[PDB]
């Protein structure tokens, strides 16, 4: 049935239980469960969840089929993986990265000051850290503290300039040097040239240094779909591997590939992401620098992959309850009986009436158009707003007919920002797998486009025929009915624009055991009045001048002055996400 | 000479002086001579400049053309702008932005809780408060106690849904009731009640007794509007909304908010205009189209009410960076490596080289090119070496250039000193374009074709070289003289989308008043330290800090003596902000 594509983009790591989405890990804890749960703390609105476990099933899986794939060539080489901070800083999985790859010795990429320092803090001592990016005396003298304290740094060169101030300040800090890396340009537009390559091995030879020279690094960019393209760059790296070696550089054994490993995001059938796996993406590596280890007759290098979305996309889940149900309301009742109707309209209702299998296709077409003279005639100021919604209203009758005879339903307004945890939605192509928590043993019927709560229209999923989403109808003020989105723990969260102030929706940190699961290390979205104060406002002036506005009003009593407060108050140290609007009144008599 | 297109997208409120870019208002103070003394207070790295002159500029222009608009076509209707918090909610800028707009009564415009809040606190009492987006109870109450607070606040219902809540809690609050406004759905824009809901709409508030609440009808096309036609298709259909609601009942009904779209002019190359039309154009048309409508229907001229936001706020502020270091290509033949013998392919690439001339010249650029195609085929099949390979780019570069040269790429690339994520993320998230121009050194002539790019490790942050766009900066040395870039109209959607790429925080702000004695530094936001940084994403500082003094501690690489050096550095560098400081 419905599986939303869990198959494709969700792995084994998510599957479908009592109509359900779950963790597919011990008793398959069912996120929807673990959602009903934080809201009865209290936490309402969109929740990010961070499942620690996902994260260590992606450092195995990688280093699971690095290692196979090194076994099944015999590869005598090694094997790192390294994690650039760059596509997610935040503690609540940074934290647990560092604490779930020690055992395999994962490192840490940084390519900043903010960055290295933080790596140099959580990165367990003995794993490496490599850092990236354009460097000045101050970025590279940290380093090199790096060093001293003990941990495995390496200093990757974007330019001969670079290497210049470490051999500088190299005999200007201490016995312990950190190592240093040379990012290659690839032919295959930043990194050293083939000749600048030359005159860094002279310079690191003449100021005797040749043994911090460790390794080569080259970055194709993130989200590789195509695996051509790291072949090609792979084989002409490893030439230049080897070459280096042969120009003496001894200590040069490790090859860093940089990112680039692709994620399936795909949640349709025929549609996939990338077109290769994981096993082939290290099969390829290890068999295409083995090679060129045999025919260049030198050593096979380390191999050092720095791959972040792949071991992060998966970690987080956004879920976010669905506020109001927009739909397509055109009941024939709506229809504003005219007495002296426009010839315009009495040709739609004709077309109504006498619609029939034989002439559906053909009235659709007519239909529409009189919709459009119609339309064209109200701007002109020749019908009346009662005829613009009869001519509506008619047309979407006609065409409902149409279809039924032949042989979106509805918007979904999700309570979240498409803005602050899914930029990658706005900025790039980037689709996030999106599919109900709930509710799956039942089969949707609704051809939906989900909107998040933002006034731009330019934040909204809409349905597409290559995307083709559907929902449940489900009755909001009946029941709840939570959307999760997928896949989005990698570079989302560092993107999160924060749009109309909509703040980093509240996180928590699910952990799973053969007991179950466990909520823990929960970070409640800011108040109003918090993120006032990031904008660097005077919370303590707002409040007196709101506090002075309700008091110096002259349009209510004290009483009631007071009463403003107590609200005021209430509404300014809460977050500033929506709630269901909930049901109606109904002011005529019924029974 | 080469002005970087200043007056296109400069209009008359920047001026080129003596060789530098000033403001022109007073004395008509140079940007380069503000970043100094700021960098003489001791902040460098790059710096935001906020110019409230030019957030004025703006407002009595806006107001100054549809005046003369409403008195051209002798206009009854009145005029009132609001400012959507959405494209900029910055002290820095709206504590700007409503003073110097409160002489002409100019509003803000909310669209969430938290806006809503602000604009209630900075709003001046009197001037018009819209609120638009989705609203639950909460929003709804609020913008309730808004209006017993005495403010002008207005609820636009994007829904009938919106509607009854309002109604609901409308006998439940007091007296003081907020206006009620209708977003209406254009047939020629997505949201908005659709004819058969507005109808809807007109009736609940008017079994409800609340027509006198229904004072406004609002539309919104988008941003950055290019084509003024839209605009008019937009206006023609819901001034004729208008007129129906009004003939319905709706007598309170007196005023139509045409939203945002009024686009900006981003364009600093001749022949490439981003809008096709003038602010007097759209405010003409405005005032035409309703005036016509108004005499059709012969009811009241409705009340103007636009949201243009990107327009009065983009030119307000600058952003100025330091160029940190010049890369370009160190070719030349004292880079070819003299081999005794070397592969025939270079062997020909050398006699191509010294055979070269204009008769020949076209012909053997594309062979040289072809051999170092092979070269390089040759040495990703382990045919050559890396002097070979060097030798053939080397040569072919040699040769290629020699022809240019005969014959009757970037030149260089600029490593500046901020971040393309952090405040000019419209950059890589749309088409958006900055005007770019240097602060100083232009009364010479540029010889340089130039790709500007900022100290990230993402390739797909930097603004290369183009055909359309063909940037270029002088040639200057960065350890023998300072040469800062100015980004400009930055001060729009920038600074809200500061997407905060490697953890590089907002840059240090500054606002600069300036008057007939000279400019004033004022209000000055240092940049954040990597601690702060580290701490706003939730981390335990103290903790990282004892981690951090610990290793160093215990670390068995140094003596006592060195460990107590670099404690005293790192927590320097700890105290200090994330950007580069020099090469
Ligand atoms: C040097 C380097 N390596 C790796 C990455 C991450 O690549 P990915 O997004 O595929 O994990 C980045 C970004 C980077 O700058
Ligand atoms: C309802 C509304 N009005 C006005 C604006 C501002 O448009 P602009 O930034 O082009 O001035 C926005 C955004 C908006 O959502």
């Amino acid at each position: 049935m419905m599986d939303y594509g869990i198959d494709i983009w969700g792995n084994e790591n998510f599957i479908i239980k009592n109509g359900k989405v779950c963790i597919n890990y011990e008793k398959k804890p069912a996120i929807i469960d673990i959602v009903k749960e934080l809201r009865d703390d209290g936490y309402k609105g969109p929740l990010l969840l961070r499942f620690p476990h996902l994260i260590q099933k992606q450092i195995e899986n990688i280093y699971g089929n690095f290692n196979k794939a090194r076994k099944e060539f015999g590869y005598k080489g090694g094997f790192n993986a390294v994690y650039p901070l760059k596509v997610n800083q935040y503690p609540g999985f940074v934290k647990n990265l560092v604490k779930l790859g020690k055992d395999y010795n994962y490192g840490l990429e940084a390519g900043s000051k903010a960055e290295l320092l933080l790596a140099m803090a959580y990165n367990n001592e003995g794993a490496p850290i490599t850092v990236n990016g354009f460097k000045d005396r101050e970025l590279i003298n940290i380093g090199f503290i790096a060093a001293e304290m003990g941990h495995n740094i390496t200093l990757t060169i974007e330019g001969l300039n670079e290497l210049e101030a470490i051999i500088d300040i190299a005999k200007e800090r201490f016995k312990p040097k950190p190592n240093i890396g040379l990012r290659v340009r690839l032919h295959s537009k930043f990194g050293l040239t083939s000749t600048e390559l030359i005159e860094a091995v002279n310079l690191l030879k003449e100021n005797k240094l040749l043994e911090q020279f460790t390794m080569i690094h080259f970055h194709l960019g993130s989200q590789i779909t195509e695996i051509h393209p790291l072949k090609k760059a792979l084989n002409e790296a490893g030439n230049i591997y080897t070459e280096l070696r042969k120009m003496g550089a001894k200590n040069l054994k490790a090859i860093n590939l940089g990112g680039g490993l692709a994620v399936e995001y795909s949640q349709f059938k025929n549609e996939k992401s990338r077109n290769y796996t994981l096993r082939e993406y290290a099969n390829d590596v290890v068999f295409i620098l083995k090679n060129i280890a045999e025919q260049k007759k030198d050593l096979e290098p380390d191999i050092f992959i720095e791959s972040g979305r792949f071991v992060a996309a998966n970690h987080a889940v956004l879920i976010a309850p669905v506020l109001e149900l927009f739909s397509q309301e055109y009941a024939e009742n709506k229809l504003i009986l005219k007495k002296q109707n426009p010839k315009l309209i009495d040709e739609l209702y004709d077309l109504y009436k006498s619609i029939k299998p034989s002439n559906a296709l053909e009235y659709l077409h007519d239909s529409i158009d009189h919709l459009e003279s119609i339309l064209t005639l109200f701007d002109l100021g020749y019908v009346d707003l009662q005829d613009r919604s009869n001519a509506e209203i008619l047309t979407h009758l006609i065409t409902k007919k149409a279809i039924l005879l032949l042989g979106v339903q509805e918007r979904y307004l999700v309570n979240f920002s498409l803005f602050q945890s899914m930029p990658d939605f706005w900025g790039l192509e980037q689709n996030f797998p999106i599919m109900p928590l709930d509710r799956l043993d039942e089969e949707p019927t609704r051809s939906a486009s989900i909107w998040d709560i933002t006034c731009d229209s330019d934040g909204e999923i809409s349905y597409s025929k290559d995307k083709p989403l559907f929902l449940h109808d489900v009755d909001v003020e009946k029941e709840n009915y939570f959307l999760g989105f997928f896949l989005v723990g990698a570079y989302q969260e560092v993107l999160g624009m924060k749009h109309n102030l909509f703040t980093h929706p509240t996180e928590a940190i699910i952990s799973i055991n053969e007991k179950g699961y466990e909520v823990e290390g929960i970070i409640e979205a800011q108040s109003i009045l918090d993120t006032l104060e990031d904008l660097d406002y005077d919370i303590h002036a707002i409040m007196d001048i709101l506090n002075e506005r309700i008091s110096n009003s002259k349009l209510v009593n004290d009483k009631q002055k007071k009463h403003i407060l107590g609200e005021l108050y209430l509404f300014l140290n809460d977050n500033g996400y929506l709630k269901s609007i909930g049901v109606l009144e109904h002011h005529h008599h019924h029974h």
